[PDB]
């Protein structure tokens, strides 16, 4: 149940999760299409979703943690897969040990440092180290 830009974009919500206000740690979980990978959990926003209500639904189901949903890093697009992506920074205030993507499609899910994690995501999923890159890049 996709959502589309007024441009042709399909709409998505993704959220760089960090263990403090400090944001020096990101969590990235298991590739739904590459299982032996990493990434910035996020989803497709649903037929009304506001996009800071599509950022925190996907953490919960895929990352499986709740928390302090803070700025809008940004929109970030992708035109190898016509994307859209409101990317937000979200404090984690709320493990938890099961959320609905570990078992049901076997998500895997770990902290990683801000540099480390882009190493990790430049590889496969450039456009997720380019939300981590536009912290320093203020």
């Amino acid at each position: 149940t996709r959502t589309y830009d007024r441009e042709g974009f399909k709409k998505r919500a993704a959220c760089l999760c960090f263990r403090s206000e400090q944001e020096d740690e990101v969590l990235l979980v298991s590739s739904s299409r590459y299982p032996d990978q990493w990434i910035v959990p996020g989803g497709g926003m649903e037929p009304e979703e506001e996009p800071g209500g599509a950022a925190v639904r996907e953490v919960y189901e895929e990352a499986g943690v709740k928390g302090k949903l803070g700025r809008l890093l940004g929109i970030f697009e992708n035109q190898d897969r016509k994307h859209r992506t409101y990317v937000y920074v979200l404090t984690v205030t709320e493990i938890l040990e099961d959320w609905e993507d570990s078992v049901n499609i076997g998500r895997k899910r770990e902290w990683f440092k801000v540099e480390d994690a882009i190493k990790v995501l430049q590889c496969h999923k450039p456009v997720h180290a380019e939300y981590l890159e536009k912290l320093k890049l203020g």
